[PDB]
């Protein structure tokens, strides 16, 4: 629709890069003009991997208008560390994104535990090395975006967590510099790096960034929990006071790094409540105004507020099939409240929700 000129497909935009625009670093296509990516995140491929199918990726690219998709490969929580076969879905997903003209974020979904250096995540370097080797001479290699650690956090379920401060950021930096260097040996593909407190801290990254090209830093927000703000931190505010996630994004951009909202949801961060649509409006107007790409959480029919698809609810609904079939569209009532809203926001169309009574 109108105002969608920056939301270009990879066939048009080509290799991504960061350019200075208004004294801030922003995502751009090959020709230097700003590019913004909008799309969806899978839930963990070990639980809801059936979304990686032909008709669903066609639906998300054409009917929903997405020019990007994110593949969330958990490692702990029965992901890649214990079932290696989840990696097969990352490959299949890249192949379909290639085919249906979407950039694809390969996400090493650090989560439980929250320290990316934990033993359970020891396969990270080899994982990224393997995938990058497979695709380095492919003509569509530039479609791939690497995301090295979903959410550095204090989560200690399955190993150590991290602190919300410089020590925490230095732990992530320590983890990522080897992998960045090896990935830069294989190509120039964008690398998105998470940061403390469930990637709410791009501002810490701005204060001590990785010395490499095409590195962007994550922000993750859930509109039921992370309140919008218009006052940026005063010049010289120490990191100890930087608690507001929106102001943390403004600080990162104002202090010279680029940002990518690699995961956001319409619920509270505790997974549910809402959806919170007037605040998601304020947040997406903020992202869109500042050319920050975004991926919404998530492509599941699980019965949780952030889930994009209608769940099974005994008295009222059957769960939407994660393959939409040959028509390659999911009908409006097969989308949950969140899914229906996010599809309209990815498309850039007016939000006109169906009456869920009838
Ligand atoms: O249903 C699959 C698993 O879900 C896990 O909860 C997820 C939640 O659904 C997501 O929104 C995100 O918050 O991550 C959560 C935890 O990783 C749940 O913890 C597991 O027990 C389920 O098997």
């Amino acid at each position: 629709p109108a105002g969608m000129q920056a939301v270009k497909s990879p066939s048009e935009a080509g290799a991504l890069q960061l350019v200075e625009l208004n004294g801030q670093l922003t995502l751009a296509g090959e020709d230097g003009t700003p590019v913004q990516l909008r799309g969806m995140s899978t839930h963990g491929l070990q639980w809801f991997g059936e979304i990686v199918n032909e008709n669903a990726f066609v639906a998300l690219s054409n009917d929903w208008g997405s020019n990007m998709i994110r593949l969330a490969m958990y490692i702990g929580e029965n992901g890649y560390a214990t079932n290696p076969e989840v990696k097969d879905l990352v490959y299949e997903g890249i192949e379909l994104a290639f085919e249906h003209d979407m950039y694809v974020i390969v996400d090493w979904h650090v989560h439980a535990p929250g320290d990316p250096r934990a033993d359970v995540y020891s396969g990270a370097y080899d994982f990224f090395e393997e995938i990058a080797d497979h695709y380095k001479d492919h003509p569509k290699n530039h479609y791939i975006i690497w995301e090295l650690a979903n959410e550095p956090s204090p989560n200690n379920n399955g190993g150590p967590g991290l602190t919300n401060d410089e020590k925490g950021w230095e732990a992530v930096k320590e983890y990522a510099e080897p992998i960045v260097e090896m990935l830069r040996e294989k190509g120039d593909n964008m690398i998105l790096v998470g940061n403390p407190n469930w990637s709410q801290r791009p501002d810490l990254s701005a204060d001590n960034p990785i010395d490499a090209e095409n590195i962007m830093y994550s922000v993750h927000f859930y509109t039921g929990s992370h309140g919008a703000s218009h006052i940026g931190y005063p010049e010289g505010t120490p990191s100890s006071e930087r608690s507001n996630v929106m102001a943390n994004v403004r600080y990162a951009l104002d202090n010279g790094v680029a940002v990518f909202a690699t995961e956001w949801g319409t619920s509270q961060a505790n997974g549910d409540g809402g959806p919170y649509f007037d605040e998601a409006d304020v947040w997406l107007n903020f992202l869109n105004k500042h050319n920050i790409s975004w991926a919404n959480w998530s492509l599941t029919n699980k019965n949780e507020i952030s889930g994009a698809f209608t769940p099974f609810e005994l008295g009222r609904t059957d769960a939407t099939d994660l393959d939409p079939g040959a028509n390659q569209v999911w009908a409006p009532e097969e989308l949950s409240l969140s899914g229906e809203y996010v599809r309209a926001r990815i498309k850039g169309i007016e939000y006109t929700p169906i009456d869920r009574t009838k």
